[PDB]
């Protein structure tokens, strides 16, 4: 198969590949998996496939997230159209075990608008300055659904949501479980560091607050650096496969009210360390 | 001609269009001009042209910046990987540019533009009120001059004193308001008024915090387009309404571009 990188940092298009064939061809699937680990996000055009095949392909990466939600083919979630996805985020990092990744297919949509972007948070970590790496090495931070999705709810619904999903603490520097690469693991869901206030970092109060929040802002803003980014334009039956552990994504909301239909299959991830 | 926008905010590809022909077809150039003003930046593939044709097309927008083929500058291969409006540090920054890729690597080196008219219009009302009369300085000393020997930096500053420009710029051909601060902008010159400043921290870091919020608007993906170069691909953009960013994701390699810059006037 042909692998065509979109940028030097992240993303590649797979050509001459029918995702349906990877369900039963173990060699083809192995290569796709190898490419996903190297390029963080893989793109394909003209994937005329069935929902069972979409589900069965994603299942090759691991068990699928099967919370009922708002989407006939278990594992598949329909997304028919919200200003929450237009933010640099790693999917559901507010969970104890955020997902491994996702296989996303565009069913129908407008001819222009609605691009999706990804950022390489392995590169974002690797290029940090030495004194930032030393400073953040043992930091941990909390990721909150309360303060993002719950923020606009009636206070009782917000607090119930929080009880259902307590703010998850994760290492700020995450070790990718399959490659060993270090990942800068704070994003739009991250509210604050939990273990910043130490004698090594804090002489006086203003070192802790706003100091801790200023460092967090610097870290989450690394995803906004174009050097780490790729931007993908959707067409009918286009597919994105991405490694949610190593990336953040941003669904661009440049379009007026319109009908866009996507279908995704999320893959279960493990505890970040 | 076929105009294919790349995003809902900015950028469009022109198809079935040869720029060389636009020198003499007045109707065609009018359309190209109209589309540029509407879409901020225009992209074309497979522009097999000579340097004479490149310059003559660009002169249709106005006189060329002339700091073998006058007006054209060859660029053969870390300041351009920043959100900036070209030469906003000048008293009269350029109108725009016609940029052609000669040859280059198959991956890497994308260029991005941001729509700073949209960046202004979506600001919150209280920010629009606060910045309406602001002016700010754009410095070559503090960017290009910064790493030079101190003597060369000051001489460079002497040639181009830090230019003051309105923070809210009126586009001269569309009447649109443009958020006109970028990476070259150092600080506001007229922020410290009794309406904005009660106590010292309101002015400093207060003024600097507002400037950072403004220049950071260019980093919003909603306002952006990203272009991947091919041989003989061409970009034309309105430098008054946009900022651009040359992505520097590539390892050391050889890339060859040619550009024709168009003189702009005083921002007001
Ligand atoms: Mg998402
Ligand atoms: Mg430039």
């Amino acid at each position: 198969m042909r692998v065509e990188p979109l940028t030097c940092a992240i993303g590649a298009e797979l050509l001459g590949v029918n995702l349906a064939d990877a369900v039963h061809d173990d060699g083809l699937f192995a290569e796709i998996r190898t490419q996903l680990l190297r390029h963080r996000v893989l793109f394909l055009r003209d994937q005329d496939i069935t929902r069972a095949e979409h589900v069965a392909f994603a299942r090759r990466f691991g068990e699928l997230e099967d919370h009922p939600v708002a989407g006939e083919h278990p594992g598949l979630v329909r997304i028919y159209k919200d200003r929450y996805e237009n933010a640099w985020h790693s999917d559901a990092s507010w969970r104890v075990a955020p997902p491994f990744g996702c296989v996303l297919r565009c069913i129908d949509g407008p001819p222009v608008g609605g691009d999706t972007m990804w950022a390489n948070m392995v590169l974002a970590y690797e290029n940090l300055p030495d004194h930032v790496k030393q400073q953040i090495a043992d930091l941990r931070a909390r990721h909150s659904i309360e303060a993002s999705f719950g923020a606009a709810m009636p206070i009782d619904k917000r607090l119930a949501l929080k009880a259902q999903y307590p703010d998850a603490e994760h290492p700020v520097v995450r070790t990718h479980p399959e490659t060993g690469e270090k990942v800068l693991y704070v994003n739009a869901f991250t509210t604050h560091f939990t273990n910043f206030h130490t004698p090594a970092r804090v002489r006086v109060g203003q070192d802790a607050n706003p100091g801790a929040g200023q460092l967090l802002h610097y870290l989450i803003g690394q995803a906004a650096i174009p050097e780490y980014q790729v931007r993908w334009r959707w067409k009918k039956n286009s597919v994105a496969i991405w490694d949610n552990r190593a990336t953040q994504h941003y669904a661009v909301m440049d379009y007026p009210p319109c009908v866009r239909r996507m279908e995704r299959a999320g893959i279960v991830g493990d505890v970040p360390f």
